């Protein structure tokens, strides 16, 4: 699914994003479309041989199992493919283990270096939310 701007902030305020581990709702939209440009069936492949999956780009050495990535710890206990679906639960369950894991949203490289410390909350601007 290629989701809008606004109906992916709607839905991400729905499943608890807004404000979850102190990151408002337009820094989750910002690392989004940066990481997929908001289309939930994106892939990318690693130079580590590992793969990036979805609509939040997250990975299969640490947090799902695709089946070819030796050695994955598949912390989010999912298989990868479940988080190219157009229902963006798991992906969003996932994420929530990630941001809590020490290093908060400098987990994603995009948001670090395109949506830290900029204006986010223009990425919500003119929604109904
Ligand atoms: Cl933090
Ligand atoms: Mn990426
Ligand atoms: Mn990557």
């Amino acid at each position: 699914k290629v989701f809008g701007r606004c109906e992916l902030a709607a839905a991400m305020k729905r499943h608890g994003l807004d404000n979850y581990r102190g990151y408002s709702l337009g820094n989750w939209v910002c690392a989004a479309k940066f990481e997929s440009n908001f289309n939930t069936q994106a892939t990318n492949r690693n130079t580590d041989g590992s793969t990036d999956y979805g609509i939040l780009q997250i990975n299969s050495r640490w947090w799902c199992n695709d089946g070819r990535t030796p050695g994955s710890r598949n912390l989010c206990n999912i298989p990868c493919s479940a988080l190219l679906s157009s229902d963006i639960t798991a992906s969003v369950n996932c994420a929530k283990k990630i941001v809590s894991d020490g290093n908060g949203m400098n987990a994603w490289v995009a948001w670090r270096n395109r949506c830290k410390g900029t204006d986010v909350q223009a990425w919500i601007r003119g929604c109904r939310l």
